[PDB]
Formats: structure tokens, C-alpha cells, sequence
């Protein structure tokens, strides 16, 4: 039985700015709503002078995640890059403290690390606008074999193929899950980003690197181009083993062959800051998964993880999820 | 017509804030409720024992420019922070608000100040300071245009703790009298009263603070009494006017023979008090800046800082004015 982690995940190790905007602000700065804009230099400094009073927190998709399956009382670790700076020690700091196995040794103090400008409108809708900095540097050099081949899932950012050589790591990754009996799982990230990559995620998938796939409807309707979701739903059920689809408010579905498990979402008091909401469906799914949990129980974890984040500032919760977990019966 | 309504000085400080239970302050010989002087060893040894955190732009003095700011009045900061991205962050926020900050780095060692707050489930902070760049602050960092031009300079008591930061408070204070403005400063901290009793009482006895700010504690530890009707007493003879708070009983404005009662606001729960008496300050001074009665500038102390403790962050993230307007006190 004994694997060293339940839950590997990899991705852009990011520090989140955050402030709550109106809507005009977005359309004034031509932000994409409810996206990931990438940023340069030169506009992260445009932004940030433009931004109001801030919170920071750690951040990056893949990071919240392992944080979450941590919270939850699964062993987890993370591959990321950040640098030789305040921020990086910021990010390093939270996600060990949090119990997550994080070895990656920054390279340098340039470039900088990773940071996010995330606005949040009074809907609860967050547009983010990231400049990788240091993420750039992540590679295969920053793949601890040891522990992909003792970890029962390692799970990736679709976002990871935005810097160069990341998808190399993932690549790694793939090959040595794989020789080891381990699952491999990817998040398509954001539809965007889904636009970008769409050939090389249906490639992964149809290839059989990623067998765990999570989606949300945006990302769904846009791998496979389409208005119809139930067509995006039949073609990912086709393309991977499992997938996890999200539907904001009205909950998630799971499918797995012809199977279909759809779970609902939780009751909210009010939607603070969506930030980290896919984020920790992925935590919930995962640490349900690695614990040998009905695909439906691993969905209802999920949403109790992400309806929990979403009523909170910062992305990954402060308060306990076994705590929540017990309380709701998924123990 | 005057540049700035209200100048306040002080220790700029990035603040790393985590929940935490009772148990872990002991562990840790953490004085509850308290400002914990550190050095950079203990602050290493602290963090690597925190939870998880979050940070946002701190200092008493800081919160409480930001504060008057977010009220429609017109604030100015003096501190110091280092060239790094603590400092950016710092920089960052208090001039996003609209506070005139223009305070030069002078490197990047000592780094930017941090303070880890650990806050307890019945919302009590208890603040861990590293001082780092401040203890570079003095009379160089004094502008003293802005000085001259402002209603009322403010200063922390916190700054008596690094070494050349009360003779920029000495030299403000002589700037403003003599362009007829006024000074004011908050004791702080009770143990920080302690550390510096004597010189406190100095600077009211002899009218280089005209409004002073004090919590209970703070009032108490002043005359080193039991009884506080004898504390309020007291500091009413030693400065021109005083705002002693009371935590959820208010607090009571002083002058001369004068006494004004203001209640603390209704709330939906104490989340972290950090910045409490801050942005007490905050609607009090704008309020006085705003030619207010004294009642109605404790009015103003009590929902601003009503407002702060409902939420993570030493800053109010809302509009301090549309309260204000709600509340029927602008
Ligand atoms: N390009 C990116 N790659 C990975 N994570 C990102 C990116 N941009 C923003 N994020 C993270 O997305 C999280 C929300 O899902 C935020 O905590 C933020 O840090
Ligand atoms: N030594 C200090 N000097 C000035 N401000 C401080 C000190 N220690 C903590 N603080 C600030 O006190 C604020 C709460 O009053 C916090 O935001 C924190 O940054
Ligand atoms: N407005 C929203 C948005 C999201 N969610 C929860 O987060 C998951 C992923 O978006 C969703 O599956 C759901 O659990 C929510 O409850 N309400
Ligand atoms: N528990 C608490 C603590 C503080 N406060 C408000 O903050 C001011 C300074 O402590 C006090 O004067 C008060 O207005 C509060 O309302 N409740
Ligand atoms: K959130
Ligand atoms: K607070």
C-alpha cells in the first residue's frame, strides 16, 4: 500500500495581488473578465500603478490545489519555480506551511517571481493579469523523480504551456507516473488558454499521458469549439479516462465511459471571491480519489472544497476542509 | 487653504497576519494583545512556525493616513521602508489610497519591516515586529513643506523603540507650532508606555503633543494605576485634549473639564481588531481637521474602527465616506 504522496501537482508558482474593482475599471484597461490576461513587464507596472490598496496571498492554480488536498489531510507535493526574492519566500513560506513536500530550488533573483494583479467586481468574478517571471525558468531539471514514481496522481496546469520548457517537465512527468502504475491528471486552466493550446491538450489526452481531466463549461465548450454542451460533454468522455466538469453554480458532473455522476453544488451565504474555486474542486476530487472514494463522493468533495474557497478572500481556505468534510458526512 | 489635513509619522510595516490558537501564543512566549519587539533570528524562527498568511501594508501610523484618506481628507505619511519588494508593496497601497508618501529608501539592508499578527478566535491580535528599515528613519526624512502645511501632525508612540526617529518627531513638532498647527500621537501600546513613561509625559507637559490617543491599557499604564476615573483625570491635566478608547464600550473624549461619551457601533462579529485604535484615530483627526465637535469626532474614531475589526487587514477595504454618509455622521 504505503505511496509517500496522494496528490503531486505542478504548475506556476504565482503570488496573487488582489483588490475588488468596479466593472468599469476592467473595460477602462481593456482586461479580459473572468480570464487569465498574460502581462509583460512593462504592463504589470501599468496595472499595478492603476490598482488600488491590495492583499497579497500565495497563489498559482496547481499551488491552491496541493494546498487544498493538504487542508483536507492528504499528503501532497508541488513542483514550481519561483525566485531568490521576498515574494518567492512569501510563496515558499505558505505552501510548506501548509504541509505540502516543496523542494524546487529558485535559480536566481531574476527574473522575478511570479505575480498576479487579481480584480475582483462585485459579482464575485476575478480577471487576473499574471507575469511569469521566474515560472519562465521551470524544466525537466525541476522534476524530483522520486516523487512522481511515489505519488498515486501527479496533476498539471494547462496554463504550464505558456512558459517554454515547463510542458518537457510534464512530458517527464508523464513517462515516469506511468512506469510507476500512477495516474496523471491536467486542468484545462481557462478558455483562453484552451484556445492556445487546444491540438496539444486533445493530443494528451487522446495519447493517454493525462488519464484524469478537469474542465469547466467554458473550457469544455471551448476544446472542442463548440455551443453544444452536451456534444463538449460526449467528445471529452471519448478523449480521456475520467473527466471532471464543472458548472459553476449548478455544480459538476463526472464522467468515466458511458458513465455520468453529477453532484450539486453547495449552498452559499454569498459569493465573495470566486478566485481558487476550480482550483479547489480539484483538491476535493483528487484527495476522494487517492482515498479510493466513489466517483460521486469525490465530486461532492470538490464542491464542498470550492463552495468553502469562494466565501473567502484569498484562494486557498483558511479554515479547516476535514473539519467541513466531517461535519458534511464525506468524512 | 492647507496642503494637508492630517501628516502622520511612524514605523512603515508590512503585516503577516495568520490565525492562531490560544495555545500557540503560550508555546511561544508571545505577550497576548501586545507589540512583540523581535529581532531578525526570532523573526526567521517565528515565520518558520506560522501558518499560512496573508499580507497587506500595516505601521498604526500608516492605517491611520489610510484611514483619513479613505474618509475624504486630505493625508500625508512619513515612514521608512527599504528598496525591496516589501517596500514596493508598502509604497504601493498607502499612495493607491491617496496618501502623500515620499519618504526615500536608503537601500535594501535593513529590509522593509514585517510584523506577524496571530490572531485568536476571539479576535485579539497579537503583532511580532521585525523593525528592519526604520530604524533608519530621522530628521533627514522630514519634509518639512509638508509639515508646515498640515492641519495636524501625528505620531506613534512605536517610534520612541528605533533610534533616530524622535528627533524627526521633535523637529515636526517645532515646524508645526510654529505655523500654528497641531501635534498629536498615540501611546501605542501599554508596554510600549511602559518603555517610555517618562519621556511620554514630557512631550504633554510640555505642549509638544496638544491631542493624545490612548486605549484603557495605555491610560493606565501612563500613571501605573488600577483606577482609570484617576488615569482620565490625569491626562486631562497633562494635554490639551485626549481620546481614550475603551474597546467595546467606546470611548470618551477629554478637555479640560469637559468629558464627551460615544459608544462603540453595532457589529456583525469581531473578525481581527487590528487597526482598531488606528483608525480611531482616523475618523477622529478627520473629523477635527473637518472643524467637528468633539462628540462627533468620536462618532467618526467609533465607526471607522467598528468598521476595521469586521474584516482581515488593518485597512479598511470599503468606503469609510459612504459609511459615514449612512451613518448619517457626514
Ligand atoms: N498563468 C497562470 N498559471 C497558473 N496559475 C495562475 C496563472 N495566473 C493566475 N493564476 C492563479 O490562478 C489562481 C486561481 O485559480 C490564482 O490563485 C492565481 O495565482
Ligand atoms: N513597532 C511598531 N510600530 C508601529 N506600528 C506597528 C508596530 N508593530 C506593529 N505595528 C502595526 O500596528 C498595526 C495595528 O495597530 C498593524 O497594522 C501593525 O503593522
Ligand atoms: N458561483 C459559483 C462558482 C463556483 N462554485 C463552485 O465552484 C466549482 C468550480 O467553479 C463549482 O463546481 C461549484 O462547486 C459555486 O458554488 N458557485
Ligand atoms: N471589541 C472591540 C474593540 C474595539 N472596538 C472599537 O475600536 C476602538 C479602539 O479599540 C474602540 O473605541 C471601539 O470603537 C470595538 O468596537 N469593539
Ligand atoms: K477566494
Ligand atoms: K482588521
Amino acid at each position: 500500500s504505503m505511496t509517500r504522496f496522494d496528490v503531486l501537482t505542478v504548475g506556476n508558482a504565482i503570488v496573487d495581488i488582489i483588490s475588488r474593482c468596479n466593472d468599469q475599471f476592467l473595460i477602462d484597461n481593456q482586461i479580459t473578465k473572468a480570464a487569465m490576461n498574460l502581462i509583460d513587464a512593462e504592463r504589470a507596472e501599468l496595472l499595478y500603478s492603476r490598482m488600488g490598496p491590495a492583499l497579497e496571498a500565495s497563489g498559482g492554480s496547481a499551488g491552491n490545489t496541493a494546498a487544498g488536498v493538504a487542508n483536507l489531510g492528504g499528503k501532497a507535493a508541488y513542483f514550481g519555480n519561483v525566485a531568490a526574492d521576498q515574494l518567492g519566500d512569501i510563496f515558499t513560506h505558505d505552501i510548506r506551511a501548509q504541509g505540502v513536500h516543496y523542494q524546487t530550488k529558485p535559480k536566481g533573483a531574476f527574473p522575478p517571481t511570479a505575480r498576479s494583479m487579481i480584480f475582483v467586481t462585485e459579482d464575485g468574478e476575478r480577471s487576473m493579469n499574471t507575469y511569469l517571471g521566474a515560472c519562465v525558468e521551470l524544466g525537466p531539471e525541476d522534476v524530483e523523480a522520486d516523487v512522481v514514481a511515489d505519488a498515486k496522481v501527479t496533476y498539471f496546469e494547462g496554463y504550464l504551456w505558456d512558459p517554454p520548457r515547463a510542458k518537457e517537465a510534464i512530458l517527464d512527468c508523464a513517462r515516469i507516473a506511468h512506469q510507476h502504475g500512477r495516474e496523471m491528471s491536467m486542468t484545462l486552466s481557462d478558455s483562453f488558454c484552451v484556445d492556445r493550446y487546444r491540438g496539444e491538450f486533445l493530443d494528451l489526452m487522446r495519447s493517454g499521458k493525462v488519464d484524469i481531466v478537469f474542465a469547466n463549461r467554458q473550457e469544455a465548450l471551448s476544446l472542442y469549439q463548440t455551443d453544444d454542451f452536451e456534444e463538449a460533454l460526449n467528445r471529452i468522455a471519448a478523449d480521456c479516462k475520467i473527466a471532471a466538469v464543472t458548472m459553476s453554480e449548478n455544480g459538476a458532473v463526472i464522467l468515466k465511459g458511458r458513465e455520468r455522476y453529477y453532484v450539486n453544488a453547495i449552498r452559499i451565504r454569498e459569493v465573495v471571491d470566486t478566485t481558487g474555486a476550480g482550483d479547489l474542486f480539484a483538491s476535493g476530487f483528487l484527495y476522494g480519489y487517492t482515498q479510493g472514494r466513489s466517483l460521486e463522493d469525490c465530486g461532492k468533495l470538490g464542491c464542498l472544497a470550492a463552495g468553502i474557497v469562494i466565501q473567502q478572500i484569498g484562494p486557498r481556505p483558511m479554515t479547516s476542509l476535514s473539519e467541513a468534510a466531517k461535519q458534511a458526512g464525506l468524512i
